DNA sequence: ACGACAGATAATTTGTCACTGTACACTACGCCTTTTGTGGAGATGTCTAATATCTACGTTTTAACAGTGGCCTTATTAAATGACTTCTCAACCTTCAC
């Protein structure tokens, strides 16, 4: 996770900002909207959902006739390209989501079929429980990936004895068990799977990507319709209401510049770094950044100047800058939108390209990938692709003469396990795995140190700000706020503390748990309990454990994992994934998480 | 011869009267002992109703709270917020413009 974003304000005189706003809002965003509409109507759309993959070129092909439609014709080539990238990534995202959800629904539907109680397994096997227990002992002795191997063994073995023995073996977590099945805990575990299947089935009714209408013409024409026309029935009037409540999108889609050299850097005579974008060189924007990021923007000019001095004998494949996003940030107050909103550039950089040693890491990664490509790839334009790839492979050998910082060296036998929990967001154990000894624990309080008071602040603000929103909603007041930025701050403080401890003990890796989807587990567990406690009373079921379900939906385990992954990559510490045990305290969970990831190395 | 007539005669008792021996001399029912049935205290032994004491019999009363039972409507779409997921993160070459 070595890619990170740095940002700066872009400043320019009003006519440059107005011209860019009108390009984005009047042409580029309407084009994106049109591409999303046409792409969702394509005759292959239903087979793209089955593959879960979009064709590499279909957005580019749809955009070609639109580039000369009077609605969209006025744009530079890179703005059409940006619109293509926006639309292509949206569907690459959405088709990947739907594909995995469909696989989850199919997987659990098979499990629901093969989850049979011992009373059902007796009939469906025709064998006594001891007989299927012995047959499961044989099938386990052959399947010795074990879970998948049993799922593979189940499907084509139509022999109901072995098929039931696999069912019995899978019910217990791929192992034998002597103890009797508690019939109500089984019936609950069956009911959980039905709820999960239903909730997956409902999630697969997701909407197609909606776009951003900045005119909101549909709202005003619906208002005129609903006020002067009789609704033909309740369903038309409901559709009218649903439109009238829909909020207006203020801001256009950002521009995306996937060619780092489509940002051209310079220093003006007042000494400020400046940038202009390919196709819009007349609009000079001035960089206004914090000094904590200035060294990156200075590097972008130095990388640009280095390759010009070498007459392009360097490769921009090793430019520290990777891509840019050009974004309008919503301004407070009033004005024309190019005056109200603040133009902001977000630059992706790869942190390894800062140093010379890290650049050598990237160079070999580039060289191996391109040598693979050239070997596997072998038309005129496809031969031109090979020649560009071969030019890259030649030019990445030329050095940028970057700062030298020796790479981190961590001991392979020292690991940090990080236990994640709802009550204690992180707990760490430094384990010496060949010694099987814990070198150090730290609690959440020791990780946060002097910041530990922020953790009670978060809980207190989450309560307070929720209640103030609840009160504000009843007044239709816009003053609705929350603690997300404090929560993000805490997760970043924890990430830095964990990695600093890992560096201090020379740990080779940080071990993080494969939590899965905690929210759908908790939500289906609690619903199965509540349906027994409040039969036929839906509101009673939804009130049951409401605050626990809320707490689990706020638990930011993904954001914390992501923050740890970024900080570890910036110091070259390996991340490993392990299985967090359910037994024990957060300290013991962290220790056994660490040691299991060591033993799982094969 | 004996004894047998009437009457003598030696007893026998009746009655006188001088003499003398004696008590009157105040001087026993009184002193003393033992038994003994009746009687007067006065230490001591006899043995109860009863007015408690002295706990328990257990029996009510409380409140605490535990368990049963009724009710609670459910859907769509938009918005805000908090999150999750996915995708992306070229580069050399050509052409026309001073």
């Amino acid at each position: 996770s070595s890619q990170i974003t740095i940002q700066a304000r872009l400043i320019s005189f009003e006519s440059n900002r107005q011209q860019l706003w009108k390009l984005m809002a009047d042409l580029n965003t309407p084009l994106i909207n049109e591409l999303l509409c046409q792409l969702g109507q394509h005759p292959d759309f239903e087979k793209w959902q089955q593959k879960g993959k979009l064709p590499s070129t279909v957005v580019s092909q749809l955009c070609q006739p639109l580039k000369t439609d009077p609605r969209f014709a006025g744009q530079p080539s890179r703005l059409y390209m940006s619109a293509i990238h926006i639309v292509d990534y949206i569907y690459k995202s959405w088709l990947a989501i739907q594909k995995r959800l469909q696989q989850q629904l199919d997987g659990k539907t098979r499990w629901l079929e093969m989850l049979n109680s011992d009373a059902e397994l007796v009939e469906l096997s025709g064998d006594t429980l001891e007989a299927i227990r012995v047959k499961a002992a044989e099938i386990l002795a052959i399947a010795m990936s074990l879970s998948k191997t049993l799922f593979d063994a189940y499907q084509e073995t139509e022999d109901i004895k072995s098929r039931s023995a696999i069912s019995y073996l899978l019910k217990n977590g791929c192992k034998l068990t002597d103890k009797e099945e508690d019939s109500e805990k089984f019936a609950k575990r069956r009911r959980q799977v039905e709820i999960q299947i239903q909730r997956l089935t409902e999630k697969l009714i997701s909407r197609m990507p909606k776009g951003r209408d900045l005119t909101n013409a549909k709202w005003l024409e619906t208002l005129l319709t609903a006020t002067t026309t009789v609704a033909e029935d309740n369903a038309q009037a409901k559709r009218w209401q649903d439109i009238l409540l829909t909020r207006s999108s203020s801001l256009p889609f950002p521009l995306v510049f996937e060619t780092n050299e489509d940002m051209v850097w310079s220093k003006n005579q007042k000494g400020r770094l400046c940038v202009h974008f390919n196709g819009l060189s007349d609009l000079i924007f001035e960089v206004y950044c914090g000094n904590r990021q200035l060294h990156w923007f200075q590097r972008f000019l130095e990388d640009q100047q280095t390759k010009r001095k070498s007459k392009n004998q360097h490769s921009s494949g090793l430019f520290t800058l990777r891509n840019g996003h050009l974004v309008w940030l919503e301004g407070e107050g009033k004005g024309e939108p190019w005056n109200l909103h603040h133009l902001t550039l977000y630059c992706c950089v790869d942190n390894r390209l800062w140093t010379e040693e890290g650049t050598e890491i990237v160079r070999q990664e580039k060289a191996d990938e391109i040598t693979k490509f050239i070997t596997n790839m072998k038309s005129d334009t496809q031969q031109a692709l090979i020649q560009r790839k071969q030019s890259t492979l030649t030019r990445i050998n030329n050095s940028f003469e970057r700062p030298s910082q020796p790479l981190y060296q961590g001991q392979s036998h020292i690991l940090v396990g990080v236990s994640l929990g709802l009550e204690k967001p992180a707990t760490v154990a430094v384990v010496d795995a060949i010694a099987n000894k814990v070198l150090a624990y730290r609690s959440i309080k020791q990780l946060l140190g002097d910041n530990y008071e922020l953790l009670n602040r978060q809980r207190r603000q989450q309560q307070y700000l929720s209640h103030e929103r609840h009160k504000a909603q009843k007044n239709f007041s816009p003053n609705q706020f929350g603690a997300s930025e404090l929560g993000q701050h805490i997760d970043r403080l924890l990430a830095k503390a964990i990695v600093a401890l890992a560096r201090t003990y020379k740990a080779g890796s940080i071990v993080l748990p494969k939590l899965g989807d905690m929210r759908e587990v908790v939500q289906s567990e609690i619903q199965a309990i509540a349906e027994q406690k409040f039969p036929g009373y839906i509101e009673g079921q939804q009130k049951y454990a409401k605050q626990y379900r809320v707490n689990v939906h706020r638990w930011s385990y993904g954001r914390l994992i992501q923050s740890i992954q970024s900080k570890a990559a910036q110091t070259g510490i390996v991340i490993e994934e392990g299985k967090q045990p359910i037994r024990g305290s957060p300290h013991d969970k962290a220790k056994e998480l660490a040691l299991s990831a060591y033993n799982l190395r094969l």
